[PDB]
């Protein structure tokens, strides 16, 4: 039986008046969005930040992801030496990514329906006959090659028409990140992270450290498909995860288990866990709420930026 897409999470299209401050905006939509775990925010049509990373020198070593690593658990000869991590440029990764997807589906990359990639992704995760391997540029600090948003740190040129985006509250470098505590006063910081995706590259189910919010922006490229679970269902999801996990992993601390918590959304739904989905397209924000479990994968070559923030 083929994958059944979860219902769509809310999408908001604020006018310019409502698009003033992200914390005030998220506070207003919270009564609805906290009940779906994730939501999507489309900025006003005329809000188009330039892309401001150092593209000429952009280089990275993406992690290798084997889609069915879990279903193949329960030894193959020379396991552990399948594929080495190597260095790409932004350009050379994109050539590889588009070639992979167009080859895989036998059609131009921009013509593959989002629902077809979604169906194939979940089929491959559980398949013991097809061993698909992809790569994910997922460990890239904005401090390395700069943020995708313009930043007024004097390291890179900003045009007059771009200064607005350097100062915008929706620029992820201008989100509040400091958690309130007494230790924070007794002590004598965080920056955005970047994600360069290809078709089928993915993030497993997790919640943020300290149950933090996160905000996520897709700078350009093909969509990022998301699944989210409201915080009221967090303990339920955790129970399902431990019920259906391999016993070798069921007892592991959550912070380690989250490295390998791959689970088809339909399985959670059949166990009574509410799941919502969305395709985040270029120029759109996704916000995750405190203790909202989420997971997802990329439809093709794309570039995202994300940060944890505090309210
Ligand atoms: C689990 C918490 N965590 C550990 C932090 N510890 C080390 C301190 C994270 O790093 C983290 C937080 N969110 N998050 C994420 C990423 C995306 C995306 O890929 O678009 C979408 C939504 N969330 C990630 C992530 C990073 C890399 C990754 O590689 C495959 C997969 C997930
Ligand atoms: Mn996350």
């Amino acid at each position: 039986a083929e994958f059944v897409p979860p219902p769509e999470c809310p999408v908001f299209e604020p006018s310019w008046e409502e698009f003033t401050d992200p914390l005030s905006f998220i506070g207003r939509i919270r009564p609805l969005a906290e009940k779906t775990g994730i939501c999507k925010i489309r900025p006003p049509k005329d809000w188009q930040p330039p892309f401001a990373c150092e593209v000429k020198s952009f280089r990275f070593t993406p992690r290798v992801q084997r889609l069915n690593e879990l279903e193949a658990m329960t030894p193959r000869e020379a396991f552990g030496f399948e594929q080495a991590v190597r260095e790409y440029t932004l350009q050379s990764f994109g050539e590889m990514a588009d070639n992979f997807k167009s080859d895989y589906f036998n059609m131009p990359v921009h013509m593959v329906p989002t629902e077809l990639v979604e169906k194939e992704f979940w089929r491959l995760v559980s398949s013991i006959e097809e061993d698909v391997i992809v790569e994910y540029g997922a460990d890239i600090s904005s401090k390395d090659f700069g943020s995708g948003f313009p930043v007024k740190d004097g390291r890179r040129k900003i045009l007059p028409e771009e200064e607005e985006y350097a100062l915008s509250g929706w620029n992820l470098n201008n989100m509040p990140v400091l958690e309130q505590s007494v230790l924070a006063h007794i002590n004598v910081m965080k920056v955005p992270w970047l994600y360069v995706g290809m078709c089928f590259s993915s993030f497993c189910w997790h919640i943020e450290d300290h149950w933090s919010y996160s905000i996520n922006y897709l700078h350009w490229g093909e969509p990022k498909t998301w699944y989210g679970v409201p915080s009221h269902a967090a303990e339920q999801l955790e129970e399902v995860m431990r019920e259906l996990a391999p016993e070798l992993f069921e007892s592991q601390p959550d912070l380690l288990h989250q490295l390998v918590t791959i689970m088809n959304p339909n399985v959670l739904m059949e166990h009574g866990v509410p799941v919502y989905r969305t395709n985040q397209c270029a120029g759109e924000f996704v916000v995750t709420f405190p203790r909202a479990y989420h997971s997802g994968f990329n439809q093709g070559y794309n570039f995202a930026e994300a940060v944890n923030f505090c309210t």
